């Protein structure tokens, strides 16, 4: 295995994209290079969380080094434009 | 497979620059930013082709951070001083 | 619309000089020294047109900072030296 895969939903649109990364991890920087419209965005990734009910958080990731969590083996992101 | 950058920057006129590799295709100021371990004022220069004249590339200043920094010879070579 | 000027100084003798954008039409010597990171007494001077002879320009030498900077052929060249 040396790879990952990698959808997100985008800008509210229903049917996400998917892609495989060569890695077993991904920053969000290399995430960030396959987006293809300009502009300003935060970004949220599903991760497991005990602290709270439904298991499930969307964690919103800010730095380029920083690591995608990964939701049962997958990047799971959702890319929302600001404003 | 190529999949990551090499960033390297000499860090306030200390010769022995430090050297890491980045993943990805492109690198943005802000990402450089988050290598760098010292907090404070700098400001950041990366060699870059020109087009004047002798013993001449540039050491383009970037300040804005989603900007993408400049390759010399398919590395990020760059310069951090601190503002005195 | 244009916005800007490109500002590259040569700094104490270091070939490769240090290149920059600042926004405006024209600049001043003092906002040219805001772009210096390190600190001491300096003299500037830049690169102007001339009405004497064999290598044609000069390097004006700049001290009030009110002043506003020659552009050579539309950019700002500065050379900077550490008194020394
Ligand atoms: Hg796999
Ligand atoms: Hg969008
Ligand atoms: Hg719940
Ligand atoms: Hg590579
Ligand atoms: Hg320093
Ligand atoms: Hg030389
Ligand atoms: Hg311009
Ligand atoms: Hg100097
Ligand atoms: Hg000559």
């Amino acid at each position: 295995c040396d790879s990952i895969v990698v959808a997100y939903y985008f800008c509210g649109e229903p049917i996400p994209y998917r892609t495989l990364v060569r890695g077993r991890a991904v920053t969000l920087g290399q995430f960030k290079e396959l987006l293809t419209k300009k502009g300003s965005y935060r970004y949220y990734f599903k991760k497991v969380s005990d602290e709270f009910d439904c298991g499930v958080v969307f964690e919103e990731v800010r730095e380029d080094e920083a690591i995608l969590p990964v939701f049962e083996e997958k990047i799971i992101g959702k890319v929302e434009k600001v404003d």
